[PDB]
């Protein structure tokens, strides 16, 4: 882009420029850069070029700062440990911004949304302002191109994030599709302007904890769709400094989705062929914590069929010209919550995670490779700990080994089951959408919707189990999320029945989590989950496989291939009890009248009334 016209030399950043040019970006990218080099004061402006070479450079630079340790037992693995108090993505601290309040969340009728949080445009403008001016003194100002979807894809859209943080940009280099191509391909069209810095001026003025830096206090993460700006401040980590993924992928997404006749939605796609060489390809929406990596990523215990990836976290879809819906993986990485990954959970990730990965908050064994509570893999004798604390750490020591939420972030392309469509840029096209949470009683183990409005109304139902328990909504795996009204997005996945040609998924809806009077789990879960999805499959085909419920359509007794699985308690597992469904569907009713109101579509609250009367029909 051209020079900005100066008095002085102040305004052109050209001799700050340690990799790259100025002069070689989109003139709007440049002004973006330079205008954001102005207010923030970074040392140097590095402008990624996404090789092989520059990466392993930065490696090298965080390595030699204490930033990251290299995982020696590894091919190219490394370990970033954080300041306890940023260890995930924050909900209060992330806003959407908009001149009315309406457009970003429902205005309840009694209480506060729960469905997003509004800033006014003024009270950003202070925070902002509060936040960035000299944020980056001292640092480097990266500059990261990245596309979301396959380079070119019709559904494909690009960013660009500026970062003070070397973290960011390797896990981007993951997590994104990043570099100089992604420069030649947008030219002078529009992208996602994303800024992030972790809001640490050097000199510091604050203690720097574990080589992380981060500024809890001041930590926010906002979101302005009208500029089409993403702004975070404060956080390293996760969905709060990795822009592309919850901020892009489907907060400002999901409203242009909303303008464009799309959708943008937190669900795994996987594609099932079954011992006919039969394949289809799924959908699922679970809330974090709640198995989407597990299902996305399953080795089928069932001989004969066969589970691939697509994505395991974000799809993006768009009905074709023939009426498929069509679906991406935007991403290029998986960002798994690493404890609890096994064999038996989870094998194909331990295959995966063994090269070109990083961790973030799990612990360390002393010959070079990684734990967490849930590994079940045992270490040879000799072999010992440091904790995600960075102190040795031993069984007795009450605490965990690795945070909860403590991540790898790997490479797509390296999974043993990726799919051969995973970066088709047609997308795949998805014949079921599944819905699920944790939900210890009452719901069992599946069932499919009536129609498509009922399906949309059991997305907008969906309930799971806080990670005293308390039983959250979460509709559509979407809380944390939504871009704007929850309403409007409603009546937005309604009208996808009225597009002539359209050809509607079956939607389901799972519970892997429903337990037994004495809290035990009745269905063993994992690669046995294979045996609902051979249900769903024969389903999406006309299988006489399906009884009427008043909650919708369960397995026929005899219809699960249980063989092996005799043992199950299946009584209480595929029970439905008056008395529970009465208490859940005045649940739903109060919090879809409070939360969502006067733009709750008819059709939902027809649904409403339509489980009322079959339940009390029972
Ligand atoms: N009982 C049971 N637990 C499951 C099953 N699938 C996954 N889990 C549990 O789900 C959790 C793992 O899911 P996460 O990786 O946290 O979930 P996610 O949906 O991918 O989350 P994000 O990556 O944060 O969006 C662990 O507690 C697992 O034990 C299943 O079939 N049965
Ligand atoms: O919270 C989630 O749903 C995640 O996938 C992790 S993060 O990307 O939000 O950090
Ligand atoms: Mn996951
Ligand atoms: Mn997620
Ligand atoms: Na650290």
């Amino acid at each position: 882009g051209s020079m900005p016209p100066q008095l002085h030399n102040g305004l052109d950043f050209s001799a700050k420029v340690i990799q790259g040019s100025l002069d070689s970006l989109p003139q709007e990218v440049r002004k973006f850069v330079e205008g954001n080099a102005q207010l923030c004061q970074p040392e140097y402006i590095h402008i990624c070029d996404g090789s092989e070479e520059e990466y392993g450079r930065l490696l090298a630079h965080m390595q030699e700062e204490g930033v990251i340790r290299k995982l020696k037992k590894y091919d190219n693995c490394w370990l970033a440990l954080t300041d306890p108090r940023d260890v995930a993505r924050i909900e209060s601290k992330t806003v959407i911004i908009t001149q009315e309040q309406r457009d970003t969340v429902p205005i309840p009728k009694s209480g506060q949304s729960q469905l997003g949080r509004w800033m006014s445009e003024e009270d950003f403008e202070k925070a902002f302002n509060a936040r960035f001016p000299g944020c980056m003194k001292g640092r480097t100002m990266y500059v990261i191109p990245f596309s979301m979807g396959p380079l070119g894809s019709p559904l494909a859209k690009i960013g660009i994030e500026l970062t003070d943080s070397p973290y960011v940009v390797a896990s981007m280099r993951i997590m994104t599709r990043m570099g100089t191509s992604v420069l030649e391909a947008l030219g002078d069209g529009e992208f996602i302007k994303c800024l992030h810095s972790v809001g640490c001026p050097l000199p510091l003025k604050k203690p720097l904890v574990n080589n992380w830096a981060c500024n809890p206090e001041l930590t926010l993460i906002a979101h302005l769709p009208d500029r089409r700006e993403i702004i975070s401040f404060g956080s390293g980590y996760g969905g709060n400094s990795l822009l592309g993924k919850k901020c892009f992928a489907l907060r400002i997404a999901s409203r242009l989705a909303k303008e464009e006749g799309w959708l943008a939605e937190h669900m795994l796609i996987l594609g099932i062929t079954n011992p006919e060489g039969k394949k289809k390809y799924l959908a699922a929406a679970f809330p974090s914590a709640c198995g989407k990596t597990n299902l996305a990523m399953m080795n089928p215990t069932l001989p004969g069929w066969k589970v691939e990836c697509v994505g395991d976290d974000i799809a993006w879809m768009k009905f074709d010209a023939q009426g498929n819906l069509r679906a991406i993986n935007p991403e290029n990485g998986f960002f798994g919550v690493a404890p609890g990954t096994s064999v038996k959970t989870n094998p194909n990730a331990i295959k995966t995670i063994q090269k070109n990965t990083i961790f973030t908050n799990v612990a360390e064994t002393s010959d070079g490779g990684v734990y967490w509570e849930g590994i079940d893999e045992p270490l040879a004798p000799g072999v010992t700990i440091t904790s995600w604390k960075n102190k040795e750490w031993r069984p007795q020591d009450e605490e965990p080994c690795a945070h909860p939420n403590s991540r790898f972030c790997t490479p797509a392309s390296q999974c043993p089951i990726i799919d051969p469509a995973w970066e088709s840029p047609e997308g795949v096209p998805i014949e079921g959408i599944i819905f699920g949470g944790r939900r210890p009683a009452g719901v069992p183990l599946v069932y499919e919707a009536l129609s498509w409005q009922h399906g949309v109304f059991v997305g907008a139902a969906m309930r799971s189990e806080a990670t005293g328990k308390v039983i959250m909504h979460d509709p559509f795996a979407m809380r944390p999320f939504f871009g704007y009204n929850f309403g409007k997005y409603l009546a937005h996945w309604l009208s996808m029945a009225h597009r002539p040609a359209a050809k509607l998924p079956k939607i389901f809806h799972v519970n892997w989590f429903r337990k037994d009077k004495n809290g035990k789990f009745l269905w063993p879960g994992f690669g046995e989950n294979s045996r609902v999805l051979e249900w769903m499959f024969g389903r999406i085909e006309g299988e006489d496989s399906a009884k009427l419920t008043p909650i919708g359509y369960v397995p026929k007794e005899d219809a699960l291939n249980l063989k092996g699985l005799g043992d199950v308690n299946v009584e209480e597992l595929f029970g439905i009890s008056k008395e529970f469904w009465e208490k859940e569907v005045e649940e739903i009713d109060k919090y879809l009248e409070d939360q969502v109101n006067a733009d709750l579509p008819y059709e939902i609250e027809r649904e409403l009334r339509a489980l009322k009367q079959r339940i009390s029909q029972m």
